[PDB]
């Protein structure tokens, strides 16, 4: 709908990502929570939890907005409850894009080792809820790329449609990319990790660098640079390619 | 085992409470989520959701420590996964005290209006999940009172036992109360809301007041002074009244 409204939604999720990483970092790696199951049909604890959690959310009316995308879509029940009609702001077919399969692999294989200490407390059930909270914030921010794409498309429609007709993802990627905004996002996300992960005490005693921080602010910089922003841009490109259907 | 470790665990919960309130305030009141006639049956959307999410958590191994207390205990299932027996640090019978029904009442009746603006987006499923995270962090904080009661008992067991045998609630309450520390907590919990709720910006010159804070820092002071700290103390008095059984 609005250039500024979409940007505000993204900025606000910077705080939600810092928060969610800080809270999950309260526990160690807790690897038994992710160990796989002996059989098919039996799952790991984290998969069992998410599949069950997403079914409950679906009954409560979740996943009816294009930025709210589940990790396990096939099994999902209908909402049990009355649902307000969609605003319908995006191209419907281009809206069905999902990179959740990639967010999942990224979180467990690459993210978790960066902000989570080696070790094991018994708190597997608490841990997997905190993982789902991380996976959901990441996935909402990344799939807002659908609105980012629409908003850019409507701003320069003749220039974008020319590239869509020629199926030219590489040139679409270049036009989408605002590298100077990306560098601001990374610095601000670093500053947010510094502000929220700080040990707040009533004295304002000096601290040596980020050694006091619950999550290393360079991790937030690195997450955004390597995964969040590249996967959001993947979503815009996939959206834009379908935007003329 | 250590009173400093127990207070360190309660200090870390200060940030979790601020995060959870900030995150729930992303949405407005969304009252139909709590209205029982909005959904079929005598249950509201939030009550339905929490019952289902608690049964899921129980299956994942949750609610196996005395600080982890569910709002709907009567209906909780067994863990699907193996829980390895853990160290018995607390009195078994006195461990079972739960003030969760008072926490639930104060959250929906007293707290929600304070940090949640009037209005309605249809985001009911996100709201009720954000409400449960609030409820879970308040309950854990408050029921860590059990651990507080226990260390305070073991270090002065004889004068504590005599006040238990006499069933003296007011004198147990004056033994437990450290008003100077309560005042640190009220001011620090408020500083954390001010720090974590501000709009963090790449301007070092810029400063903003509590008007820009996502949750009024004074709401956090009030929360602790009115409900969190008294309810934690209700737990440790009711813990001690059973400590000789």
């Amino acid at each position: 709908l609005s250039l500024a409204a979409v940007r505000d939604a993204l900025v606000r999720l910077e705080d939600s990502v810092v928060f969610a990483l800080i809270e999950r970092a309260r526990h160690p790696r807790n690897a038994p929570a992710y160990a796989p199951a002996a059989t098919a049909g039996e799952h790991s604890l984290v998969e069992f939890f998410v599949r069950e959690a997403e079914a409950l959310n679906a009954k409560a009316g979740h996943y009816q907005k294009p930025e709210d995308v589940p990790f396990f879509p096939q099994d999902l029940p209908s909402p049990l409850f009355p649902t307000k009609p969609s605003p319908k702001v995006l191209h419907p077919f281009a809206s069905l894009v999902t990179v959740n399969d990639a967010i999942w692999k990224m979180y467990f294989d690459e993210l978790l080792p960066l902000f989570t200490v080696d070790g094991d407390d018994a708190s597997y059930a608490q841990t997997v809820a905190l993982d789902l909270a991380c996976l959901q914030v990441l996935s909402q921010r990344i799939h807002i790329g659908k609105y980012v794409a629409e908003v850019k498309f409507k701003d320069a429609p003749q220039e974008y449609s020319r590239l869509i007709k020629e199926k030219d993802s590489n040139s679409l990627m270049d036009m989408l990319t605002f590298k100077a905004v990306e560098e601001k996002v990374k610095k601000r996300v670093e500053k947010k990790a510094r502000t929220f992960g700080q040990n707040v005490t009533l004295d304002d005693n000096a601290t040596a660098g980020d050694s006091e921080c619950k999550v290393d602010p360079k991790v937030l910089s690195k997450l955004y640079d390597q995964w969040v922003m590249p996967l959001t841009k993947d979503v815009e490109v996939e959206y834009l390619l379908r935007r003329l259907d």
